[PDB]
DNA sequence: TTTTT
C-alpha cells in the first residue's frame, strides 16, 4: 500500500473537481508509484503519456509525442502545421474525445511548447478553445530539481525564448487560464532503507556543498564500473561508446557491423547511434524507436540473440519476449529566419538510416531520470551541463553502497536555472498561476 | 552536450 503522504495527495487529485493537478516531491518519493495507484482508479478513462520513453515506460504509459502524433520538431504555438488533429474517423480521435483524464509523469523535462501543444491539441480535437486542455483534468507529476528540458540550440531556442519566456512547463501561457494545484510529497521511498543516504541527496538537493565534500569522500571508486551488475551513466553519448565498446571486447560473440546510410546534412554528433554500428550476441542494448505494430518501444532495455543483415532478433528485459529489429530513419529538421518575414520555418536536411540499436551497459543520465538501480556508476567524462544532470544520477539508487563516481565533484560543477527557484518558491503556497 | 519521431 502507499504512504501516508501519497495517499494524501492521491485523495487531494481525486476528490475534488479542479482540473490542474501537480504532484511533486524530491527524487523517489513515489510519485511514479502513486501514478500506479491512480491508473488502478481510473482505469479506462485516463492516458498516461512522459516526456521520454524510459519514462514512459516506467510511468506504464507512453511517450507525449506518438499518442498525440506530434512530429520531433520544435512545436509552434498552437500552429495548425505542428499540431495536427487527428481524422473524423481515426482511433486517436476517439480516445481523447472520450478520455476523462491525462496523467503527465516527469513533467519537469517536458518543454513548454511540448505541455501548449497538448493543450491546443485537446482543445481543437475536442472542439473546445474555451477550455484548457479542452476540459480533461490533467495530473503533473515530477521534479523540477531534476532535468530540465533538452533546448537546442537554434533558432528554437531563441523563439522558445521569445514566445514564453523559458523552456519549462510552468512557463506555459495556459496556467494564465487556469490555476496548477500543488501537492508535496517529502519522505524518500526509494532510499528508506539508509536514511544517512536520503538526508545527504536532501542536502545536496539544497546546494550543501559540505554534503558534496562528504559524498566525494566516501563514493569517488575509479574502479567502480567495472564491478558486476553495475549500470554506468555518462552526461554525453559519445562518452557512453567508448564505455561500451569496452564491455563488448569482452564478449566471446563473432562481431557484426552495422552501417547507417546518411543523406544530406547529417553531423555525427547528432547520430542517435553509432553509424559503424558493432554488436555481438548477447550484448546489453536500448532500442531507440516505437515499433510500428506495437511490439517494442524507445527505452525498452535488452540483449541481442541474433544479428542478420538487415535485421536483429532483442530479448526484451520488459517482457522477456523476442523482437525483431529492422532499419529506422531519422530527418534532421533545421530552422531558418530566412528572410525577412516575421516567422522562422523548419526544414528537413538530412536523414540517416540504420537499427534503432545502441549498447546500454552505459547510458545517458537523461535516459535514467525515472529509474531505480540496483547499482550505479557515474562517469563524468568531460563533465555536466544541464541542470538536474547530477542530482538524478545519484538518486537512481536505494543505498549509498550502490553508488560510485570516477572523479570527485568541485562545487562549481553544480549548475541552478533562477527559473526553477521562483517556481520552487511560490509553489510553497499550494497554487502556481502564472501572472501576465 | 541531452530528448522526442
Ligand atoms: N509506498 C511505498 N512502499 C514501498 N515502496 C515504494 C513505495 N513508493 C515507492 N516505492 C518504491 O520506491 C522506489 C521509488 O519510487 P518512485 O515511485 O519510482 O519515486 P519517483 O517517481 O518520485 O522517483 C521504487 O522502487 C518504488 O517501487
Ligand atoms: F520520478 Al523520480 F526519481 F523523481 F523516478
Ligand atoms: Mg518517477
Amino acid at each position: 500500500g502507499l504512504s501516508s503522504e501519497q495517499q494524501r495527495a492521491f485523495l487531494a487529485v481525486t476528490q475534488t473537481p479542479h482540473p490542474a493537478h501537480l504532484i511533486t516531491g524530491p527524487a523517489g518519493t513515489g510519485k511514479t508509484t502513486l501514478l500506479y495507484a491512480l491508473q488502478e482508479f481510473y482505469k479506462g478513462r485516463a492516458v498516461t503519456l512522459a516526456p521520454t520513453g524510459t519514462a514512459a515506460l516506467q510511468a506504464r504509459g507512453q511517450t507525449v509525442h506518438s499518442f498525440f502524433r506530434f512530429p520531433a520538431r520544435l512545436l509552434r504555438y498552437r500552429h495548425p502545421e505542428d499540431i495536427r488533429p487527428p481524422g473524423p474517423h481515426s482511433p486517436l480521435r476517439k480516445a481523447i474525445e472520450q478520455m476523462e483524464v491525462l496523467i503527465l509523469d516527469e513533467v519537469g523535462m517536458v518543454r513548454v511548447d511540448l505541455l501548449e501543444a497538448m493543450d491546443w491539441a485537446l482543445r481543437k480535437t475536442r472542439k473546445r478553445l474555451e477550455e484548457p486542455f479542452g476540459g480533461v483534468k490533467v495530473l503533473l507529476l515530477g521534479d523540477t530539481r531534476q532535468l530540465e528540458p533538452v533546448v537546442p540550440g537554434g533558432e528554437e531556442a531563441l523563439y522558445i525564448a521569445r514566445t514564453w519566456g523559458g523552456p519549462f512547463f510552468f512557463q506555459a501561457h495556459v496556467w494564465e487560464e487556469v490555476a496548477l494545484r500543488v501537492h508535496r510529497l517529502w519522505e524518500s521511498q526509494r532510499q528508506r532503507e539508509d536514511p544517512l543516504f536520503a538526508e545527504l541527496l536532501k542536502r545536496l538537493r539544497q546546494g550543501d556543498p559540505q554534503a558534496l565534500e562528504t559524498l566525494n569522500r566516501a563514493a569517488v571508486r575509479p574502479d567502480g564500473g567495472e564491478e558486476p551488475g553495475t549500470l554506468i551513466l555518462t552526461p554525453r553519448r559519445k562518452e557512453a561508446d567508448a564505455l561500451n565498446l569496452k564491455r563488448l571486447e569482452a564478449l566471446p560473440g563473432k562481431p557484426l557491423e552495422y552501417q547507417a546510410q546518411v543523406k544530406g546534412e547529417f553531423a555525427e554528433t547528432d547520430f542517435p547511434t553509432e553509424a559503424a554500428l558493432t554488436l555481438k550476441k548477447g550484448a546489453q542494448v536500448i532500442l531507440l524507436r516505437n515499433d510500428p505494430l506495437g511490439e517494442y518501444f524507445n527505452g525498452d532495455l535488452g540483449w541481442v540473440e541474433d544479428l542478420e543483415a538487415e535485421a536483429l532478433a532483442v530479448r526484451l528485459k520488459r517482457n522477456g519476449r523476442r523482437v525483431v529489429i529492422r532499419p529506422f530513419v531519422w530527418e534532421k529538421i533545421v530552422y531558418t529566419y530566412d528572410s525577412e518575414r516575421e516567422e522562422i520555418k523548419p526544414q528537413v536536411v538530412g536523414t540517416f538510416r540504420q537499427v534503432p540499436v545502441r549498447l546500454a551497459w552505459a547510458l545517458t543520465v537523461h535516459k535514467a531520470q525515472g529509474l531505480t538501480l540496483d547499482k550505479v556508476h557515474l562517469e563524468l567524462g568531460r563533465g555536466l551541463f544541464a541542470h538536474g544532470q547530477l542530482y538524478v544520477a545519484l538518486t537512481r539508487v536505494r543505498r549509498l553502497q550502490d553508488l560510485s563516481l570516477s572523479r570527485p565533484i568541485a562545487p562549481t560543477e553544480l549548475l541552478w536555472r533562477p527559473e526553477v527557484e521562483v517556481f520552487e518558491t511560490r509553489i510553497q503556497e499550494g497554487i502556481w498561476q502564472k501572472s501576465h
